């Protein structure tokens, strides 16, 4: 069974909320858990006040845009922070459900590239393919509370 | 180079930011490797999609709050909704970062590692985060200039 022979992926960002978590003191669970009410009202705090952030750097750079300036790659770097800000506390509250970020993720990316192998309108509106099935996360949600 | 012994299989599944340039390629928008400087009608896109998922993440939380305050237990299949907008919200989030051109891993870890180190920080005594000695923020204009190179 076990020998000097027996015996490691790189982390994932969902993963390392997970560790965040654990450095902050937060202890959070491995599995789907429901929320008391502070912890739900502490997550939509955290998502507003960062959509808040990426919204106005977002029209900020439109703003310069309408005044006729091109933007440089540096010009860009506040935004960048803001969107990995919004990850960060977006990941966070999947990891303070008990919910594997990357096993829901996975199957609403399973379904969105599914759904992009449709024909498009003449309009550019993207259709569905015949056989299309839609993100099952309440079957992912399920899968992970039993293991 | 590959061999027939070669295992095509590769070890580890891609990220979720890898993902994306997967399905940006598969829309037919084949997005830049480097950061790439926008024409404002992709900001004013994706600014609406971001508004659009935030949105419905709200509801949900509202919805579930709402049952809560009428003294119902919620139960794990309860989370499934708003574990769904969450993950949509993350799919317009690195959407946003892959269709600039900019590695959302890289600037995440950037972002992680400040993070962390706060986390390493004493707690004021109210409860308050305070950073630790040798605390450094986290630097994103040096993450996307080495990004362009
Ligand atoms: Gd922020
Ligand atoms: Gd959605």
């Amino acid at each position: 069974g076990i020998d000097p022979f027996t015996m490691p992926c790189p982390p994932t960002n969902a993963e390392r909320l997970h560790e965040f978590h654990r450095a902050i003191g937060a202890a959070t669970p491995e599995r789907p858990t429901p929320p008391p009410p502070e912890l739900l009202r502490l997550r939509q705090t955290l998502l507003d006040e960062e959509s808040a952030e990426v919204r106005a750097e977002i029209d900020h750079l439109l703003a310069r845009q309408a005044a006729g300036e091109a933007l440089s790659a540096g010009d860009l770097a506040p935004l960048a922070h803001e969107l990995a800000d919004l990850l960060y506390v977006t990941y966070g509250a999947l990891d303070q459900l008990g919910i594997d970020a990357d096993a829901v993720f996975a199957e609403v990316h399973r379904a969105n590239l599914s759904k992009a192998s449709g024909p498009r309108r003449a309009d550019g509106k993207q259709l569905k393919p015949e056989g299309w099935r839609p993100a099952d996360v309440r079957g992912v949600i399920e899968r992970l509370q039993h293991a």
